[PDB]
């Protein structure tokens, strides 16, 4: 609830809400000062008879510093200077109340980014894109909306306590019989509405992951679906969220429209009826009615805007929130990597015990064993679907084993030492994204450029007869996802993307699956001249590709084994 | 900049438009009424002697049909009716106002996916994906709420105008005398505010295009991301962003709370000013010293608000509008397709004369000729990159040639007739985007389910003793794009939505490159035995795949010619 919004805003999020509760009862006292000192000097005009009677309005002509004209300028000046210092402070608080509110973007996207990026490969693998783009980016953004609307409830509610107390100390009847009054108005405006809106938000939280689900899958088959010509059902499906969405959010703002509409009705309906009422039998009368009425309808129309703002605060608290601060809630406690330590790899890398499986499933291998020392260059091949990149991505920092270890020169890999260990793969996934800019960049991975060893590995992936003959050269963009290229090509970047890293370990997994067997000749021959320092480790279906592998295990519906 | 607006709305809404400018002239009329007739109704309380001076109030206390205490009655009930309708006409104006303003995203967002999903190809492969995603919803969602601020600018100007109306009969020099303070006031805020606004805009809309970027590509390279251990540089980028567009957002907040601040100030100011003005040398001695103060700051107190309304609404119109309105008048301005006459395939399948270049590019063909019978099932073999599945992506419907035909059955394929001539191709793609839900799905894309059909194709598809063994079986979901299978079983399922779609034309293009040579053997010797009433083009860089195709041919530099 708030325990929820307390665990989200960080440690010093909390400290800015407490100081903004401090500026915002202080702002509450001087907007009540403003719209208290308005009578006073609103009352030395007409009548300057006010300085002849009431026992705390008489005592400041005693003083008689100034004849009679003279009060009104030492009057005037500090009420607008007063004035001029209010404007300003209002000024500062709003621009707080906007740093805090929509800096919170900020302040909790790149938070969410980094849960995301930090866990575990296959707690990412059962994740979903979309759902992950719609929480950093439009479910923060409530978030921030809903930041501010909280904000503003708590500094109307002070504003609204202090106010309380003012018309308390003064004709205490009329305050208290109207607080019940206004409190009860309230309880029916939440009671009767708020059900709707916590529906509306559910539905509109909902409609949402649903259509960028739909966006984002549809766009990635974008040419199948130009194919089977059912562009329209894509949009159909579409056009179904989107009505969702809208619906919920015209429901919201015509809801959030009807708090100020009731006020008006009711209180302008009441105070017609008490005056009819007080026509022929009247609880006050000559200068009792004046004041009754007078302080009445002032403190009635400065109460009004500010319960307005008290009931649409609460209803959005209602909408966003609840539908959409678990959203967060639930995005903060994941399973997250962690440590430091460093590893060393000279010798050899035992796989011993390893045993895996999914988080639910059945195991693919279960106490298999294998050894891999320094240099030995490897090839796993098996039948579709037995799992090789499965153990390839055991072997490698992802994917933590359920019963063996994988040990490093015979040391444990484990979550202590992972990362610099990760450090040490080239990969080329057999699927690769390539993401749209230079052919420089993605070989990079921004990381630095060595223009000489740029150069080689174009050399050593035979792309520099690709790049040379492109009109912008290494420079040339590569369009979304490597759309703009072919598959030989995205390929030969992908092993180039590798081959940048440096090596210690270098994985293959089908790199030669889109170039031809020529090609692919002189992209081995190019490596294995190079990989003689390093171990290195290939999966391909076909073979030719292992005709250098010296060792070639073959994986069955039990563990693995050699063979030549 | 409103031409735009007017692109955007469809003949309907802007007839919409024209009635809620209508409804809003009305509830503004009504919204007058209201304050208007309460003044002379509080006019009747502690003195009730203006019912016997001012000639427009003296004409009606001897009508003699009622006393005169029983007058008050009456309109007392008019006071309680009236003021019930105008809260059920706003509740009623502010619905409409809600359901256009927030309905847009519906209306506008459908129309924007439709327009992207019916662009040729190629044209699509020149778009950034993420861009997409944020132009149809993060675009769409800040068109909605500042097509709501438009109308407001409109409503607000038009019952200021009425307002100053009637100002301009009741007292007359001090309507003039606020009305130049004013609008001098609301000019000097506009053009000190608009530029900060203009600039903070731009840089938020800059702020989310590249924002999303990062957030879809680095999201697409996850795996790559954390096997480089440059899993927060990432987050860096992103931090960069994030806090730009906050910044952003808390300068359009920050000042749209300027203009309400300033008004209130200077207007309290105003009052205490004329009133000091007042006291030593008036202007009007024993009359007007209350009734040009009363009506004046009564109706300042009307002015103020819609005064800061009109401002601040003209200002969220430069802040969002110029950021994206301008983002979808050139997003509905974009090359779609067409089509709808028939092709019939019956016996031959020509290409004659085919030139093509991507659309800026040097040409890869240039009158190449082929003709292709019925049946006849070619295949295509080159180097990786000289363009071959470019050739498949021209006999297929996608992608126009430059200067060729491409004739089915002696008749020109163009796009009068690719609709129905894309429906006779099953695709089969290189890299294989499966959507994350049932395995039946995928295969079936969405039309229903047919059985027969279904277990037909998996079983053609050799993947039957996959979805054997499977828990759910042909129910388990597929994992995001594919991510929770194998490649190979990616490929079988993707063979199986080439094969469920019906023949007339097989494409492979490697379909059959992330399979072993044993289950390529099976797949295509399932395929072989029914392609021989349709026709079918391999791609594939491996032999042994064309082992029974017919005629190969072999791209080069030149043209293609044939290969035996
Ligand atoms: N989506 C695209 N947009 C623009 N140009 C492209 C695109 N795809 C390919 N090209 C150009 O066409 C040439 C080869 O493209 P492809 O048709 O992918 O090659 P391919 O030989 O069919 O695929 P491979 O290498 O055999 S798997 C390249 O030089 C590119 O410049
Ligand atoms: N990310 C994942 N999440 C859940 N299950 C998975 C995932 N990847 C693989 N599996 C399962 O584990 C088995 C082995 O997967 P892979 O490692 O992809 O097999 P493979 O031997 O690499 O296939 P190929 O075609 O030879 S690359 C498959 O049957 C999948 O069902
Ligand atoms: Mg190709």
């Amino acid at each position: 609830m708030v325990k929820k919004l307390f665990f989200i805003l960080s440690k010093e999020d909390k400290n800015f809400l407490f100081f903004l509760l401090v500026f915002s009862v202080f702002v509450s006292f001087i907007e009540t000062f403003a719209i208290s000192l308005v009578m006073p000097f609103i009352t030395l005009a007409s009548d300057f008879s006010y300085f002849d009677r009431n026992k705390y309005l008489i005592s400041l002509k005693e003083y008689l510093n100034i004849p009679v004209f003279e009060i009104i300028v030492y009057f005037g000046v500090g009420l607008i200077v007063f004035y001029v210092f209010r404007a300003l402070l209002n000024a500062y608080y709003f621009h707080l109340l906007a740093r805090f509110s929509k800096g919170r973007k900020h302040a909790i996207a790149y938070k969410v980014f980094s849960k995301f990026l930090n866990i575990n490969y296959e707690k990412f693998t059962q994740k979903n894109q979309s759902e992950i783009l719609k929480s950093i980016t439009g479910e923060v953004y409530n978030l921030s909306t809903m930041i501010s609307s909280f904000l503003l409830l708590m500094s109307e509610i002070f504003v609204v306590l202090l106010l309380y107390a003012l018309m308390l100390l003064i004709n205490y009847k009329i305050t208290l019989f109207l607080s019940i009054f206004m409190v009860l108005n309230a309880f029916i405006l939440v009671k009767i509405l708020s059900p709707i809106i916590k529906k509306a938000g559910l539905r509109r939280e909902e409609a949402m992951k649903n259509f960028f689900e739909i966006l984002n899958t549809n766009l990635n088959n974008f040419k199948f679906i130009k194919l089977k010509t059912k562009e329209d059902g894509v949009l159909s499906l579409f056009k179904a969220q989107s009505e969702a969405f809208s619906k919920a959010n015209i429901t919201n703002e015509s809801v959030a429209a009807v708090p100020r509409i009731y006020l008006e009705g009711i209180g302008f309906c009441v105070l017609v009826f008490i005056v009819v009422f007080l026509v022929l039998k009247n609880e006050s009368d000559i200068s009792g009615i004046l004041s009754t009425i007078s302080i009445f309808v002032l403190a009635l129309y400065r109460l009004m805007p500010s319960a307005n703002r008290i009931i649409t605060s609460y209803h959005d608290l209602l909408y966003y929130h609840s539908s959409l601060n678990i959203i967060y809630q639930n995005l903060r406690q994941e399973e997250e990597n962690a440590a430091e330590g460093k590893l060393s790899f000279n010798q050899e890398l035992k796989i011993c015990n390893l045993s895996f499986g999914y988080e639910g499933k059945k195991y693919l291998f279960k106490n298999l064993n294998l050894n891999i020392k320094k240099g030995e260059k490897i090839a796993f091949i098996g039948e579709s679907g037995c799992g090789k990149s499965t153990l390839v991505d055991l072997i490698i920092g992802l994917l933590k084993p359920k019963e063996g270890q994988i040990l490093i020169d015979k040391q444990e890999l484990n979550a202590s030492n992972a990362k610099n260990y990760r450090q040490k793969i080239g990969y080329i996934p057999q699927n690769i994204y390539l993401f749209n800019d230079s052919i420089a960049k993605n070989i990079t991975f921004g990381d630095a450029v060595d223009e000489e060893k740029l150069n080689k590995v174009i050399k050593q992936a035979n792309l520099e007869h690709f790049i040379k003959n492109l009109p912008q050269g290494v420079q040339t963009k590569v369009g979304d996802g490597g759309s703009n290229l072919s598959g030989g090509q995205k390929q030969r970047i992908a092993i180039a993307r590798a081959l940048y890293l440096e090596p210690e370990i270098l994985v293959l997994d089908q790199a030669t699956s889109a170039l031809d067997t020529q090609s692919e000749a002189k992209i081995m021959d190019e490596i294995y001249k190079i990989s003689k320092d390093k171990t290195m480790i290939i999966i391909a279906h076909r073979l030719s590709t292992i005709t250098q592998c010296d060792k070639v295990y073959r994986l069955e519906h039990g563990k693995l084994k050699e063979e030549k």
